[PDB]
């Protein structure tokens, strides 16, 4: 896994929007 890298706060609402919720 990558997840110790990705800053998360910022990142969650561009995935959240073009995965149909």
């Amino acid at each position: 896994t990558r997840y110790l890298r990705i800053h998360p706060q910022s990142w969650v609402h561009q995935i959240a929007l073009r995965m149909e919720v």
